[PDB]
């Protein structure tokens, strides 16, 4: 079915520490909106919670005209996994490895993280992320099976500083996505994250549009 509920397993290692998260959510696959509840299973996370986003479900993202090429895999069964990795201004790197199953309208994630080099005294490990930036990400479709998303990331610490990463991310489908997809891109699509937090406990919102109006959005979007 089009997706109306969600569940995330998200676990892995910070600096070598082991986390582990579990909760539920639900979305709008007509608008791309979604919501996250998530609660720890192995005591107070040793991190900022903020690092877990955008981490934190493409089968919810409309086009314009019809569904994304995530929700068309989705609706069909046939689906996709997820590579991302995110560099950060300090050394610091982080990947994210995502599966997923269907049960109707129910989507299942599996989100393994792997987080290195955030300095002791960084305000990753010193949990001092207040906020997030709104960006743009570019989808590209170099094969009939991949989708590439590019985009530029920021959390806020401070007086309004920047703590700035590039990120770059991997879609492989099990089908070819449909011949129409190829020939409508580049896809530009902006978002807007959400987070409430605890040591053990995190409340998550996104909201995402995407644009096919390629025009001069490739200046924009940089």
């Amino acid at each position: 079915s089009l997706p109306a509920t969600h569940e995330l397993h998200i676990f892995g290692s910070i600096n070598g520490v082991d986390f582990d998260m579990v909760g539920q959510g639900t979305g709008n696959p007509n608008e791309g909106y979604e919501e996250l509840n998530l609660k720890s299973t192995k005591g107070d996370l040793q991190f900022s919670p903020w690092i877990l986003v955008p981490h934190m479900f493409h089968q919810y993202l409309p086009y314009p005209d019809g569904m994304s090429p995530f929700q068309a895999a989705m609706v069909d069964g046939s689906g996709y996994q997820v590579h991302r990795t995110m560099q950060f201004e300090d050394g610091a790197s982080l990947t994210v490895n995502y599966r997923y199953t269907y049960e109707g309208s129910h989507i299942k994630g599996e989100a393994q993280v792997k987080g290195t080099g955030f300095p002791a005294d960084g305000p990753v490990m010193t949990n001092s992320l207040t906020a997030v930036d709104s960006c743009w990400s570019k989808k590209t479709y170099p094969n009939d099976k991949t989708i590439i998303s590019t985009f530029k990331w920021s959390y806020t610490t401070g007086n309004g500083e920047r703590y700035r990463s590039t990120a770059r991310t991997t879609y492989t489908f099990a089908k070819p996505m449909a011949a129409n997809y190829l020939k409508n891109q580049p896809v530009y699509v902006f978002r807007k994250d959400e987070l409430k937090h605890s040591e053990t406990e995190l409340n998550f919102k996104e909201w995402q549009k995407a644009f096919t109006d390629v025009m001069g959005m490739d200046e924009l979007y940089k």
